[PDB]
């Protein structure tokens, strides 16, 4: 199949293909949101939290409708932490997003070191409580998994303590699967893709990174993401990353090999990720 | 403080001064695209692949260390017959030219990963493992640089589990993050500062050390086409461009700056780095 045919597909057909070929697990932190907010909304009159939440919901809905089973979205990571508290509480208390979870049969989970890192206040305790109640409440949903990262950047010590307790309880060391279940709440084998933004970087999906995880970096802030963009990414992941057969270099004509060869010898300094800063902003070249 | 051209133009000593100052302290650099490189640059039946490859590996590691990078992490083998990989592995601990390299450039060499369990239980496999151990003892008096070779170093969860259980049993309490990193790698490093990849946008095999601050790069040409210029464009980007200050003040921008940004982000198709194209059976970013 070609790209245009994929783009032209009905949503249901696309979704069938994604449930078939993957990605089963997409990591998608919503990035560049401040820039987005300053370009698309009115900063002193519009509320940043609510505008952001609406965009988040639009995109999570788009991802789940395209057949992606699990989305991992880092929310907060290593100015006042109390400010982040409100935005967080929205994820468990906003009526529209609750309506969304129920309608799309989404199971919501939270991962990371938040219980210890969040402030020891009535407020922080309240958010943590919201998280537990939301994960319990949506646990009967079976169609999609949504995993919110809150201080979910480094799981080493968490995994150490979990493994120690596990050994004392069950008499033996936990498996990789059991470790992943202990950290995330449920099991998934790996991340199939990470959709990043701006400066080429990935973060906050511990235990799940692999050389098979397809990496993408949008130029525009995450909230500009359309169906067509998402589908170009999906098309690359499904049809282009594991393209077969592997190149038989020995079956190529001398002109083919020469084209490749002279290209690599002429510009051996072409590096994706090397950018340029203009007007205070980094742009990939 | 500097433009790209000025950086490219600096004497090696000055570049190394800057790198010791601003980082990267730790670069992850798997040598990738080596089959393509070898078929483009060499004559498959008449040139020896092991030594052509080894020669390039040494050139690049030497280049990296001379530019002031303290620690290089290089994934070697990662999840055809495993016995085939054994020879290439043994070269890293037995080839006289590379041992001479470790000596002249004062490199401490370490091996990480699940290799002791995953390598074949044969005289050959055990010989390779023992040579890894002995190389690490033999170079442990070198202090100027750290070189870490990954052999099945793709997934550290169960290794960390067992390590932590054992640690708690003996060394009295749960091991700290630092202690876990030391247990897995042999020594301590805070994080990876950059990853230099190739072709399809992907990273792999540096467990425990990935951060949102890890700068990501992907060369178009196979690793062995790397020159000083390539390396330095990478270094310039990492050092001067990724952490550029001040942060953009969108509210201080003219209507034209916002308009340009805005119409760039609104325009379709929008550039997604990582979405490639396959021509002649090969993926191109
Ligand atoms: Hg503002
Ligand atoms: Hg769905
Ligand atoms: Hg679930
Ligand atoms: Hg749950
Ligand atoms: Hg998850
Ligand atoms: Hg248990
Ligand atoms: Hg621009
Ligand atoms: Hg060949
Ligand atoms: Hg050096
Ligand atoms: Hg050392
Ligand atoms: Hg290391
Ligand atoms: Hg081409």
């Amino acid at each position: 199949v070609s790209e245009k045919e994929f783009l032209d597909l009905p949503l249901v057909s696309v979704a069938e293909i994604v449930r078939c070929r993957g990605p089963k697990v997409s990591v998608f932190p919503f990035d560049g949101t401040r820039r987005w907010f300053h370009l698309e909304c009115n900063p002193q009159y519009d509320d940043y939290q609510q505008a952001a939440l609406r965009q988040s919901i639009r995109i999570l809905k788009m991802l789940f409708e395209h057949g992606i089973e699990t989305v991992i979205s880092p929310i907060f990571s290593d100015r006042y932490i109390v400010q982040a508290l409100e935005g967080m509480a929205l994820l468990a208390n906003d009526e529209e997003i609750l309506s969304f979870y129920k309608e799309h049969e989404v199971h919501v989970l939270f991962y990371g070191d938040y219980k210890k890192r969040l402030p020891s206040t009535a407020q922080g305790a309240a958010v943590v409580k919201s998280f537990d109640d939301l994960t319990i409440s949506t646990s009967s949903n079976t169609e999609h998994r949504l995993c919110f990262g809150v201080f979910g950047n480094d799981a080493a010590e968490s995994v150490a303590q979990f493994s120690i307790s596990w050994n004392e309880t069950h008499g033996k060391p936990p498996t990789r699967r059991e470790i992943i279940e202990g950290y995330y709440g449920e099991y998934v084998d790996k991340a199939d893709m990470f959709i990043g933004f701006g400066r080429f970087s990935t973060f906050d999906f511990p235990l799940l990174s692999s050389g098979k995880t397809s990496l993408y970096f949008t130029v525009a802030p995450s909230y500009y993401m359309t169906e067509t963009t998402l589908r170009r990414i999906l098309y690359d992941h499904i049809y282009l990353r594991h393209f077969r057969p592997k190149p038989d270099y020995s079956a190529m004509s001398a002109d083919q090999l020469n084209v490749l060869r002279n290209r690599y010898r002429a510009q051996p300094d072409r590096v994706f990720g090397v950018g340029c800063v203009h007007d205070g902003i980094w742009f990939a070249e």
